């Protein structure tokens, strides 16, 4: 019943997404048995304040569907682990989305996004070892009702979070 739009980690070549501003979101590559790279995606500037972090995937078709369904899965920091009096840390970062049909261009300045939702780490953990750590990753999933153009484009922004964005999936469940 579940129809892939988009799934981050299977993509063939680049998921060709772009972060504003050029730091702060980085794009990590896991090399695979067949050398072939699995992206994800990580930001951690809890250094200082003052964060507002973007990564705009590139366009996705609905394919003529309606409602679509984004699964994200994720590892995030304690927030307790780190100092307190270095700066920001917070455990919860946002999800937008904006309808388009014009493919793929320089875009972040001029868009009205749309809030989805603010996702929360069920799980956060701590520098008990990594390698356990995707025994760390949390699920969250959340559905946008009727879609008008004929494709969208989905926005992360990260305001001080220590996260790895591991998997987002989009797809509708005819």
């Amino acid at each position: 019943n579940e129809v892939n739009l988009l799934d981050s980690r299977t993509v063939m070549g680049d998921l060709g997404w772009i972060a504003f501003p050029k730091n702060g979101w980085e794009e990590i590559g896991e090399v695979d048995e067949n050398y072939a790279p699995i992206h994800t995606y990580q930001v951690c500037k809890v250094m200082e304040q003052n964060q507002n972090n973007w990564l705009l995937t590139s366009w996705i078709s609905n394919e003529g569907a309606s409602r679509i369904f984004i699964e994200l899965k994720f590892t995030l920091r304690d927030c307790n682990s780190l100092p307190g009096g270095l700066g920001t840390c917070k455990e919860t970062f946002n999800m937008y989305y904006f309808e388009s049909d014009d493919q793929n261009g320089r875009n972040i300045k001029e868009n009205q996004y749309i809030k989805i939702d603010t996702i929360a780490a069920d799980e956060s953990f701590t520098e008990l070892d990594l390698g356990d750590r995707v025994m760390k990753l949390n699920t969250e999933v959340r559905d946008v009702g009727p879609l008008s153009k004929k494709g969208f484009y989905l926005a992360f922004q990260d305001v001080g979070a220590c996260i790895a964005l591991v998997s987002v999936r989009v797809y509708y469940k005819e």
